[PDB]
């Protein structure tokens, strides 16, 4: 469970950034996205 | 505001990982922390 709990925060975050980038086009914002994507994979991985 | 909204998700996340690492000592988990820390700084920065 704890890990699934990280999973959902991570997915809720990648939504807020996703929306933010739907309007303002900042590179830094989008650099954060790819950090969470990398993240998200590592989560499911060890989730199994 | 939107940016402050990212700020709080990011800070709430670094709490869940912080706690998780308070019990299980996975390197990957801690690699995520430092991604969010890097993140957090970029947020406040552009927050001003
Ligand atoms: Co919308
Ligand atoms: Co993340
Ligand atoms: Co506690
Ligand atoms: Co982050």
């Amino acid at each position: 469970d704890y890990l699934r709990e990280l999973l959902k925060l991570e997915l809720q975050a990648i939504k807020q950034y996703r929306e933010a980038l739907e309007y303002v086009k900042l590179p830094v914002l989008a650099k954060i996205l790819e950090d969470e994507e990398k993240h998200i994979e590592w989560l499911e991985t060890i989730l199994g």
